């Protein structure tokens, strides 16, 4: 009645030892037979609290304290919060919970065959993040109880007071959690959530890992590996990490054979080996996403998990989980109005509730996560703008985005005729377009990957060991986590794509192959010995023919074996291939052996390959091209530079540019006429038929399949369209 072993709690107990402990129990109880691995223990019971706080009688006193008391008065809180808790740690336990507590360790060390275990004494409350109160590698019946007193203490934490007072309510309880203690400070630890946090993307497990007590991970003192892993593929039983960024992991917590009260664990540096490695394997990744999924699928929602490597075992333990739910500030949602409405102040008193009923936005001065007026646009919201007040005028007229550092601007589905997709080339933002409404991605840009997740010229890769002392460190420092130069390179454009593909998956993703010149392989690290310079670039060794060069091949080979796994390994079908500057019908005759020799064809594996429409050949050779292929892209951009002879980059002649040139308007007419006549993909690129409707309105006159727009022209446009129907 005053202490309850997990095996004993379901998710129906949490008013009796809270949400954190009735889901531990809830999972030992219900998934150990699903594999999911949950150190033992036992909670105290609210009513265990209770009969504590009862002492002489110490819960009143309490109670007419916070009574007179000023929660918004910042000293007299402290001073009477500090009181309070003064009191519960000179409160002794009663005579029943202490026998009671002595018998529930006594079981836990004969469950452990000998043995001098070490425990965690966590907070569980009837009700964030947490300020919590957690104490760690606790080794004895007296510390035990001595860590206890300090989380029952924990309850009337300042800030405790305040969000209790705040969220308007007494008068409350908690329950200590006692939990086995895992060995990953030998080990390692992190947290794992069942979507996208940022985007809120949920075909996704996010897995963050770090050396050492996962406690640095979740209080954010440490920056960890990050993983993402796609839950379709995973399920089908394929590879499924998308994506791997490797965190700095400077420090770690460890135990001390020292442990006088809170000082049990400590933190400690992390060697230089184990900083530029992973902390966790592919294969572990992989295990923990699938633990996530039990999870959530038992739970019907979105989960935050706590999870540890035991540094002794090897194995890897669920530890706890739980549900998951200009001018600048704290930051989803957007919001607009009229600054006065928006309202702009310093901070709320709870006497800011009616003026607050009286408005449409909130952006404050001060305040965190837990702030007042945080919690009223909860249930939005830009607070710790140091001075708004200041910045923002009394006037209007602002617009007040969450799409999490909260700006604040400065501003203010039907059937469509075509199809409206996505260009896209920053796989870091893929997840937060999953979300808009479009056909998929018309065009996934290859050359964000390479500039900025790669930075390096394949040829160095590939000859490594023809460099450069200087560079060959270079070289190493950036492909740590990455099990050689090459392998770095085919790994991270795999990634790139499998992530892009998987944002909008099942839906189509038109890959581009590399689109670069010269002269910007040149800029990568390693690459200017192989990139002479050339008089115009724009006209230069790029595209198939740089593809199919006996010079450049085995680069070719290298992203050719990128797309091959993203298709046939990571299952990632809905993935086609595009492949742009094709000058001449002997260079797509050739792109397509090449393709081949690396195990990339048109009809295995259902794979389709689109070529860029960019050159005039391309269209005044359309019908003989499209044999080679199953559809075009026209890239507008090139299309009409080339056919208009123009640099629309340079200012002296670039007035001429215009994609709607009768000229222009003759080639495309050419490629998409083409194309309808084999009953073929025609789709356009380029911002044209945004920034020019009677474009659009051209274009789906003449029968083009779809149009790839920047996501923030996607909503417009698509509306214009479909208006116009």
């Amino acid at each position: 009645n005053y202490v309850i072993w997990f095996e004993n709690l379901r998710m129906t107990d949490v008013e009796r030892v809270g949400g954190k402990n009735a889901s531990l129990g809830e999972m030992i109880s219900q998934l150990t037979e699903k594999g999911v691995r949950v150190p033992g223990g036992f909670a105290t019971t609210a009513e265990a609290y209770r009969a504590f706080l009862a002492h002489n009688g110490l819960s009143e006193r309490i109670s007419a304290a916070l009574a007179k008391l000023d929660v918004e008065d910042v000293a007299e809180l402290a001073r009477v919060g500090k009181e309070i808790r003064q009191w519960i740690l000179d409160t002794p336990f009663p005579e029943q919970l202490d026998a009671e507590i002595e018998a529930a360790w006594n079981k836990m060390v004969a469950d452990a065959g000998g043995a001098d275990i070490s425990v965690a004494v966590r907070s569980s409350a009837t009700a964030f993040a947490g300020q919590q109160e957690t104490f760690l590698n606790i080794n004895g019946l007296d510390n035990v109880k001595e860590a206890m007193h300090h989380v029952f203490a924990s309850l009337y934490n300042d800030r405790a007071i305040s969000y209790r007072v705040h969220k308007g309510f007494d008068i409350v309880a908690l329950s200590a959690g006692v939990q086995r203690m895992v060995r990953s400070d030998s080990g390692a630890s992190g947290v794992m959530f069942t979507l996208d946090t940022e985007s809120g993307y949920d075909q996704v497990v996010f897995v963050t890992s770090s050396y050492g007590l996962g406690e640095n991970v979740v209080q954010g003192a440490v920056n960890p590996d990050e993983f993402y892993v796609f839950k379709p593929t995973l399920k089908a039983g394929k590879p499924a990490i998308l994506r791997k960024t490797m965190g700095s992991k400077h420090i770690k917590m460890i135990f001390t054979d020292k442990a006088e009260a809170g000082k049990s664990v400590t933190n400690v540096d992390v060697p230089e080996e184990d900083r530029n490695r992973f902390s966790i394997t592919d294969e572990e990744i992989t295990e923990l996403a699938h633990y996530a999924l039990t999870i959530e699928k038992h739970y019907g929602r979105p989960m935050d998990i706590e999870w540890g490597r035991d540094g002794l075992d090897g194995k890897l333990y669920i530890l706890q989980a739980r549900p998951e739910t200009l001018c600048e500030g704290r930051a989803q949602k957007v919001g607009q109005g009229k600054v006065r409405d928006v309202l702009v102040t310093d901070m709320t008193d709870p006497d800011w509730e009616p003026v607050m009923k009286r408005a449409s936005a909130i952006v404050t001065n001060r305040g965190g996560r837990t702030c007042h007026a945080a919690i009223i646009a909860r249930e939005p919201a830009v607070v710790g703008c140091g001075n708004a007040t200041e910045l923002l005028k009394n006037g209007q007229e602002v617009t007040v985005s969450c799409a999490d550092t909260g700006f604040i601007y400065a501003g203010l589905m039907p059937k469509a005729p075509v199809k409206v997709m996505m260009n896209v080339g920053n796989p870091e933002l893929a997840f937060s377009f999953a979300n808009l409404p479009s056909e998929g991605i018309g065009l996934a840009r290859m050359e964000f990957i390479i500039n900025r997740q790669i930075g390096i010229h394949p040829k160095a890769l590939l000859e490594f060991d023809k460099q450069d002392d200087e560079l060959k460190a270079e070289i190493t420092r950036r492909i740590a986590g990455y099990a050689s130069p090459v392998d770095f390179y085919v790994d991270k454009i795999a990634e790139g794509v499998a992530t892009l593909a998987a944002s909008v998956y099942p839906r189509k993703t038109i890959v581009r192959m590399s689109d670069f010149k010269s002269n910007e392989y040149a800029n990568l690290v390693g690459g200017n010995v192989y990139e002479p310079h050339e008089e115009n670039p724009m006209l230069g060794f790029r595209g198939a023919a740089r593809y199919v060069a006996d010079n450049f091949k085995d680069c070719f080979a290298l992203e050719c074996k990128a797309l091959k796994r993203v298709r046939d390994e990571m299952g990632l079908t809905n993935v086609e291939i595009m492949i742009p500057f094709v000058r001449t019908l002997g260079e797509a005759e050739a792109v397509v052996k090449a393709l081949k020799e690396n195990g990339l064809e048109r009809g295995k594996n259902g794979l389709r390959l689109i070529m860029m429409c960019e050159l005039p050949s391309n269209a005044v050779l359309a019908e003989q091209f499209l044999q080679y292929f199953d559809g075009f892209s026209i890239g507008s951009n090139d299309m009409t530079q080339l056919t208009l002879g123009l640099d629309r980059d340079s200012g002296l002649v670039s007035e001429s540019f215009d994609e709607r040139n009768p000229a222009v308007k003759v080639m495309l007419h050419l490629a998409i006429s083409a194309c309808r006549k084999q009953n073929k993909y025609v789709g356009i690129c380029g911002q044209g038929p945004s920034d020019h409707p009677d474009f659009a309105k051209w274009l789906v006159e003449e029968g083009i399949e779809s149009v790839s727009l920047n996501p923030d022209t996607v909503i417009e446009t698509w509306l214009y369209l479909a208006n116009e129907l």
